[PDB]
C-alpha cells in the first residue's frame, strides 16, 4: 500500500530473455502455422470468429517498440496464439497438434526461465 512495498524483484533482464525465448519459438520446426498473421481475406470465418488475432511476427514487432508492459502482458498475448488456434483448429489436425506441441514448449520455457 502507500509507502509498503515488498522487496524489487529484478526485472532489468526480462526483455532480453523474453526476446530469447520467442526466438527459441520462431525457430521451433511446428511454428509454421503461427509466424505470420491468418490472412483474414483468404480463410472464411476467422475474422468473425476470433475477435483477437495473434502470431509470433505481430509478438515481435511488440516487443520491439516497448509495447509490452510487463513480461505478464508478453506471456498473454503467447497464449492467445495457442487458444485462437485451438478454438479454430480440430485437436486431431497438423495443426490442431502443432498448437499444443508449442503451447508446452513455451510454458516449460516461460517456468524455467522466471519460476
Amino acid at each position: 500500500s502507500m509507502s509498503v512495498k515488498k522487496p524489487k524483484r529484478d526485472d532489468s533482464k526480462d526483455l532480453a530473455l523474453c526476446s530469447m525465448i520467442l526466438t527459441e519459438m520462431e525457430t521451433h520446426e511446428d511454428a509454421w502455422p503461427f509466424l505470420l498473421p491468418v490472412n483474414l481475406k483468404l480463410v472464411p470465418g476467422y475474422k468473425k470468429v476470433i475477435k483477437k488475432p495473434m502470431d509470433f511476427s505481430t509478438i515481435r514487432e511488440k516487443l520491439s517498440s516497448g509495447q509490452y508492459p510487463n513480461l505478464e502482458t508478453f506471456a498473454l498475448d503467447v497464449r492467445l496464439v495457442f487458444d485462437n488456434c485451438e478454438t479454430f483448429n480440430e485437436d486431431d489436425s497438423d495443426i490442431g497438434r502443432a498448437g499444443h506441441n508449442m503451447r508446452k514448449y513455451f510454458e516449460k520455457k516461460w517456468t524455467d526461465t522466471f519460476k
